[PDB]
């Protein structure tokens, strides 16, 4: 019954707008595991890299287990979303056959793990509260280093090493790439990642069919980084009914952080006070200063494969703008997305 219903939903796996919460419900809360399984099958990754399927599922389950259920936004469902969004972006026509199987695997694996073991509070909070994680990582890309460490550490569990049949050289190459990718999801790197991307765009060379030419490692990894960062910041480009659910979830996570700051007598971080909240104005700010600039630039790079994403983005802005009842934003943007 429910498995017949789940398999129909998964037929939308190559579509922006997949009903990822439905899949979350239908899979017994195993969206990351079911979506990754599907994507590996779709892209023949098991055959290519000789990944026993039992080993895959075992790895996925443990990975998914290490996302925290009680965290409202940074959980397995968000990870599942990002995996799938990256999977779609990898098939964009301007990228047809640009990437090797290994590079593709790296991007999908990076996406699956990029937020694993997230505690639901920001780097800054971890630094300001003197947490063990901030002490371990010397205040630099604290969460993102930890995600990486956890994601690779889990490969060592019984029957979890999905990479056992890669060569030593494929393993090293893949590990560099994943690290470069997940470190680029540290939000404080955003302005620089975008600036560099704009620059690359200016000197970009395509084929007759509009397909991108990427000579070196440096250009390829940069594209993979921006790709996964776009997927990470893809919520406002989705159908509004999904976008709104995510908005409610992210704000619930922030407020919970704010509640922890309050209880402890700390200044309440921007965006994190439920009592001085402005949810709608904030999303508009978020689109104008971060998301739209980012997607506009990605839209140039793959022109014109993403026109529609921009269209949806613009509609979605209108919606939020229309529901604003008739410094925080700015301070949040200064603190989160700059170095
Ligand atoms: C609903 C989709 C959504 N995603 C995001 N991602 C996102 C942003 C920052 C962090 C770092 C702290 O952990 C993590 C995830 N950020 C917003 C947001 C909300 C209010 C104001 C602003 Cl400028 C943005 N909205
Ligand atoms: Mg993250
Ligand atoms: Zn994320």
């Amino acid at each position: 019954e429910q498995e017949d219903v789940l398999a129909k939903e998964l037929e939308d796996v190559n579509k922006w707008g997949l009903h990822v919460f439905r899949i979350a419900e239908l899979s017994g809360n195993r969206p990351l595991t079911v979506i990754m399984h599907t994507i590996f099958q779709e892209r023949d990754l098991l055959k290519t890299f000789k990944i026993p399927v039992d080993t895959l599922i075992t790895y996925l389950m443990t990975l998914e287990d290490h996302y925290h259920a009680d965290v409202a936004y940074h959980n397995n469902i968000h990870a599942a979303d990002v995996v799938q969004s990256t999977h779609v972006l990898l098939s964009t026509p301007a990228l047809e056959a640009v990437f090797t199987d290994l590079e593709i695997l790296a991007a999908i694996f990076a996406s699956a793990i990029h937020d694993v073991d997230h505690p639901g509070v920001s780097n800054q909070f971890l630094i300001n509260t003197n947490s063990e994680l901030a002490l371990m990582y010397n205040d630099s890309s604290v969460l993102e280093n930890h995600h990486l460490a956890v994601g690779f550490k889990l490969l060592q569990e019984e029957n979890c090493d999905i990479f056992q049949n890669l060569t030593k050289k494929q393993r090293q190459s893949l590990r560099k790439m994943v690290i470069d990718i997940v470190l680029a999801t540290d939000m404080s790197k955003h302005m620089n990642l975008l600036a560099d991307l704009k620059t690359m765009v200016e000197t970009k060379k395509v084929t007759s069919s509009g397909v991108l030419l990427l000579d070196n490692y440096s250009d390829r990894i940069q594209v993979l980084q921006n790709m996964v960062h776009c997927a990470d910041l893809s919520n406002p480009t989705k159908p509004l009914q999904l976008y709104r659910q995510w908005t409610d979830r992210i704000m619930e996570e922030f407020f919970r952080q704010g509640d922890r700051e309050r209880e402890r007598g700390m200044e309440i971080s921007p965006m994190c006070d439920k009592h001085n909240a402005s949810v709608e104005k904030s999303q508009v700010g978020f689109i104008d200063y971060i998301v739209h600039p980012l997607w506009e630039t990605w839209a140039d790079l793959v022109h014109p494969d993403a026109q529609d994403i921009l269209d949806t983005l613009e509609d979605n802005r209108e919606w939020y703008q229309s529901t604003i009842p008739q410094n925080q934003v700015s301070e949040f943007i200064s603190n989160t997305f700059l170095d």
